[PDB]
This record gives structure tokens, C-alpha cells and sequence, in this order.
């Protein structure tokens, strides 16, 4: 959190674009042949951004809703802020950064099965397989990264660069 | 929410304090002998009172936190717990349970969680209204199928700070 | 919150009874020609204990409602939970268990003024004058104490003792 | 809330990107000098999408948060912000006002925190139905009396995820 850096740019702000398009296709796809109403749900604060562009690129009505997830070794997962709306019946896809663990994400899928809704499926923007400790169902994926400490696009590094067009890697000076 | 009414005596204070203390004896017997952390869990707002009397019966030492759910429609959390729960045992205090379907979404939240044990105590129990059979363990008083108000208790917020319980009655 | 440690009785149980007794006989005369309606506000979680017993001692048709405030080094006030009930136009009473440094409750004072209340007063069990760091209107306390540690009747010392039904003193060994 | 509607344009997607790109010097152009950390506070949910694209035009290093508020009635906090704005510049984005009665008790909330400065920035101004005078010293577009939709507001959970503002016309 206090460490001299700085930040290259490794996926371009037009690089995003493009592959947003895409997952707005795909996910458009799976659900434009559904009739139950579909609702994407974005996990605060990294996903708002993310959310933003894809919901636009998603071209079937849906609603738009949030939640925040406890963030912390090993702590229970909570919830300091629910979902505003039902869910129960619907077509769910939980709107995500970035999944290295996975922990609060599958919890976060636990929690929201309960309300029973018809589907539930995740879209995450990048993924890093490497360092996965429980393994989570992810329907849609941007881009798989390795294990590189990246910024950006709603990913923070001590709460800085969250408004960064791009994604981008920190360089330990 | 504005009807004309009456409150009559269902249950005197001095049955409830009574009550109360057998369920801390039987509690206590219970979990005296865990050897892992225990937690009184209060759903908001109804059990404060409940909760405050009950822990002060319950002869080992626990942590005591709240939670605030929601309401047919999905089960929400307005105000989630402050702890963990992991590995710990949870006793889940209401104040009354007549359908069962906040306790039984609320019971499937924390097992999630993954505590050691999982319990639910009630002081008031209502089961010629219940919806879904959900498992509860310790029990004040079953009840028959009135409104009942105190003690935590609310008739449209209004009543909340009674010591005894009561029922609503209409009038004609 | 890892010392070896005991607990002796400071304030006993009857003693916190009759006390309160006593709160709720003035709480009770100061509201009673008032005619608006009227609102007990705890703040969690010190507070449930002695909200539960003073409530009962006040003879005066009221509501009952919590909320519960950030607790931290300086950092600012934040509400984790919110009231359920609205309080404008009404006699609002915020009960709290112990008053130190004041600093929390002087911004959930000023939080809640801006709902523009009828009155706004505060009632306290304990009170060390001795820590105060932000002059706060306190119309009811229950017992002055010294700067001592105090554990019992919703009172903590590392989530301990809460259920405690008097006030104790830890000793520190 | 089920009333048969159409849904024309009132402001294009070029039109709101073109407005928030000015915005953004606008903004840069007055904190870029400060000294002080700056954050960006966003109103869940109706400005989750003209936040993400706003900050993205701020060329200064800022942080960002939101907080969810409720509605008469009082202004209630369901979820408050997760950082400090103590001593920082805080610009809250706001998707529209009408009346301005929330962001009137939002920002006497934030106020008491004693940040550094506490500026408004909205995407829509609807001035004819302005209950309270609030001062905001960024507006992207003021609008006429049109019920609006699209990029974040919603009608009855519906149309958030337009990229254009439209307007609700019912039928006849
Ligand atoms: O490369 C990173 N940059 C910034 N943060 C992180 C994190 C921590 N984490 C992001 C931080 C969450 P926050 O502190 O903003 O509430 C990702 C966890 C997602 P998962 O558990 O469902 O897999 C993991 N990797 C990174
Ligand atoms: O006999 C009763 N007296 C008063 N209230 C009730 C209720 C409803 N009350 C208890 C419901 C228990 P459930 O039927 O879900 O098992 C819900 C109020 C929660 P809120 O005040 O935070 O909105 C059910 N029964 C009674
Ligand atoms: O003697 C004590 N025992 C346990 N805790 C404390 C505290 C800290 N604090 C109690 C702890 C609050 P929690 O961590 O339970 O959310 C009292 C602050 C009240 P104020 O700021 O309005 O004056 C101050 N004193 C004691
Ligand atoms: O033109 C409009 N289109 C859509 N909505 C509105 C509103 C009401 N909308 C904005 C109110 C702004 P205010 O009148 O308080 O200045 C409130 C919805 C909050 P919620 O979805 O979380 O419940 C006011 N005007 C419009
Ligand atoms: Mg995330
Ligand atoms: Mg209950
Ligand atoms: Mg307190
Ligand atoms: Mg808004």
C-alpha cells in the first residue's frame, strides 16, 4: 500500500471495447430466448465501471442491480449492503472485476441460489486461473491474465486508479 | 394500522421472566461442555428484549450480535452480522415464529458459514400458522392463533416496550 | 485483547434496577404532556441491554429503534445501519451504555437533528467525564464513574462479557 | 408502474458523450491544482453509468465510492460510503434532479464529515419541478418537464442500460 511505483498500460482502453462487444453478444445469445425477466448484478465497488459498459452492450432488457460483499486471515462472508430488488425466478448474471480466488464470489453465488432464482451465471472481466482456491461456474470471461498485479477499469491499488480507461500493470520501483 | 383495538394480558411478566429462566438452564446444559466459542444471534428488531433477559440466563460465556432481515418476496439483509460464526456455536434468538419462512431463509444464510452448530430459540411459537417446518430446539411458549403484541413485540410499531405479552383485540 | 485477566462486580444488578427505575420515572415526566409521538433510538450493539430494561421503565406509549455506527486512527463517522423509522416531528431519546470520549455520539446527534426532530436528547448508563474529548448535551445519566475499565450489560472486552447482568471491573494480571 | 408507454429520444448517445467529455475538463480544469485528495461519490443506482463514464474524463488521480440513499419522508442512509472524505475534495455525481430534496439532505450528511470541499455534479437538471435551491456547479444538460429514462434512471427497474436518455410517452 506505500511502495514507489508506476503503471504501464497492458490491455488498451480500445482492446476493452472490443471484447466488451463481444461478451455483450454472447451473453445476448443465452438469454434473448429466455421470456423470464433478467436482472445483472455488479459486485461494489470494482465492478461499477465494467457493469457500465456491458449492460449497454447487452441487448435484451434487463435491470441493474448491486451489492457489496465483506472484503478482508480467513473471515465469514457478509453482506453490508443486499440487493435491492427479487431475484427469485429470474435470469442472473452476477457482474465481476476480476476472479483470482474465488472465495467471496462463490460464497456470493451461494447466497443469491438461495433465493431461487431460474439461472445464475457469472461475467467476469479478467480472470487469473493461477491463483484459484475454490472452484466457481464463470459462463463469460474477458481475458485470462496470469498472476499480474493489475489496476485499472474499477481495480484499485490502495484506492488509487479505479478511473483508469484501461487496464493497466504496476511496476515495483 | 389504525384500527380501533384493545390489549389484553396473554402472558404476565412474571411468566415470561419465569420461562425465560428454565431456557437459560436448558441452554446453558446444552453448550456448557462445546469447548468451542458460542453466539446469541437477535434478528432485529423484535428479539432486543428477548435477547437481553435470555443472555443474562445463559451461564456460559458467548458473544451476543444482531442481524436485520427483510420479507411472497426473496429474504434480503439489511444489516448483516459484525462476527464470524465460522466453527462457532449459533443460537439464533427470535421472538416469535408463526409461518417459519424468515427463520428458515435466515437458518439457510448462516449455514453457509459454516458454524460448528446451528440452533434456533423462540420465545413465542404460533405453529397453527406455520408455512414451513423449520427445525427450532428451544421453545417459551406455543401459542394459539392470536396478534400478539410486547416484548419486543409490535401491533404497526406501537407496543414494543410492554414487559408482558399481549393480544390485539378488535373492536366490533 | 489478549491479557490474562478477571472480572469483579463494580456496579451490582440491583443496583443497575433501581437505577434505572429512577431514569425511567424522569424520562417519563419530561414526556408526557408532549403529545407527539415518541421514539427510543440504541445504538448497537452496547446498547441492547439497557435499551431492553429502560424501555420497560418508561411509561410513556413510545417506539423502539437502532442503529449502529462506525467504530475505528481518526476516521470519519459512518452509519452501517440506518433507522427503520422516520423521526422528524418527534420526540426522539438516544440510549446509550457508556459515554467516553463523546466523538461518536456527537455525530449521530448531528445526523439525526438534520431529520429535524421535535426534541433530541440523550441518555446514557455510564459516564466518564473524565475522557471527553467533544462537549455533548447529555440529559439522563445513570451512574458517574472514574476512568476505569468496565465490561458487562452489553458492554465488551473483545466480544466478552456482553451478557454480563451488572457492570463489572477488569483486573488486569 | 404498468402503464402502456414508448419510449422516445430525447438527448443521443454522441450527444451525453460529447456533454460528459466538456464536464470532464471542466472538473479537471478545477481540482487539478488542489493538493488534496479528491473522491468522486456516486448515488447508487441511477448513476453508477454516468460515474463510470465521468471519472473516466477527470485527468486527475481521484478515488471513487458510492452511497446509497433512500426518500414525505427522511433521507436515510441504506449504505454508506466505504472511505473517508475528511480533508479530501469531494465531488458528488448525481444521474438527475427534480425536486432536490435528497441531494439537499445527502449533502448535509457528507458535510458534517468536514471535507475539504463538497461540489455536486449532475448529468440531468429538470429545474421547473425544484422544490429546494441546491447549488450544483456541474450540469451536463437542463432538461425540460419530461418524465426521463436510459443511462442509469430507470421506469418501474426498467431501461437503465440505454445509452441515450429517453422520454416516457404514455398512450392515449
Ligand atoms: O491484481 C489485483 N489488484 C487489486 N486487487 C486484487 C485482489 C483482491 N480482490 C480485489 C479487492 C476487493 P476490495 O478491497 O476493493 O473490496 C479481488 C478478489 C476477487 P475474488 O475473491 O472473488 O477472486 C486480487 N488481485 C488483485
Ligand atoms: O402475532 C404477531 N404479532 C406481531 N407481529 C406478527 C407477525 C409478523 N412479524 C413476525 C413474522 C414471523 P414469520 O411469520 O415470518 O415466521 C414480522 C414483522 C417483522 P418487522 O416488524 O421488522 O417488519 C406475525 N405474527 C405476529
Ligand atoms: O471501558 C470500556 N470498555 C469497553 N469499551 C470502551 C470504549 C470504546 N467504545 C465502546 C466500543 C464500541 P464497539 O467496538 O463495541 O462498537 C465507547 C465509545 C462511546 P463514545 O465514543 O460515544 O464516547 C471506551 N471505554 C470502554
Ligand atoms: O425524469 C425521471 N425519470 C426517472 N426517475 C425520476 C425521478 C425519481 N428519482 C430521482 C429523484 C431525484 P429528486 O426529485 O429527489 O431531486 C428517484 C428514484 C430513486 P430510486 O430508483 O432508487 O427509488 C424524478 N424524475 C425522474
Ligand atoms: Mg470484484
Ligand atoms: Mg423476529
Ligand atoms: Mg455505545
Ligand atoms: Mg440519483
Amino acid at each position: 500500500r506505500d511502495m514507489k511505483h508506476t503503471v504501464e498500460v497492458m490491455i488498451p482502453e480500445a482492446e476493452i471495447k472490443a471484447r466488451i462487444a463481444e461478451l455483450g453478444r454472447q451473453i445476448t445469445e443465452r438469454y434473448k430466448d429466455s421470456g423470464s425477466d433478467m436482472v445483472l448484478v455488479g459486485l461494489l465497488r470494482g465492478s461499477f465501471m465494467f457493469m457500465a459498459d456491458l449492460c449497454r452492450e447487452v441487448q435484451v432488457s434487463h435491470e441493474v442491480d448491486f451489492m457489496t460483499a465483506s472484503s478482508y486471515t480467513t473471515r465469514d462472508v457478509k453482506i453490508l449492503k443486499d440487493l435491492d430488488e427479487d431475484i427469485r425466478g429470474k435470469d442472473v448474471l452476477i457482474v465481476e472485476d476480476i476472479i483470482d480466488s474465488g472465495n467471496t464470489l462463490s460464497k456470493v453465488r451461494e447466497i443469491l441460489s438461495l433465493r431461487e432464482p431460474k439461472s445464475l451465471a457469472i461475467c467476469t472481466l479478467l480472470d487469473k486461473p493461477s491463483r484459484r482456491e475454490v472452484n466457481v461456474p464463470v459462463e463469460f470471461i474477458g481475458f485470462s491474465i496470469p498472476d499480474e498485479f493489475v489496476v485499472g477499469y474499477g481495480i484499485d491499488y490502495a484506492q488509487r486508479y479505479r478511473h483508469l480507461p484501461y487496464i493497466g500493470k504496476v511496476i515495483l520501483l
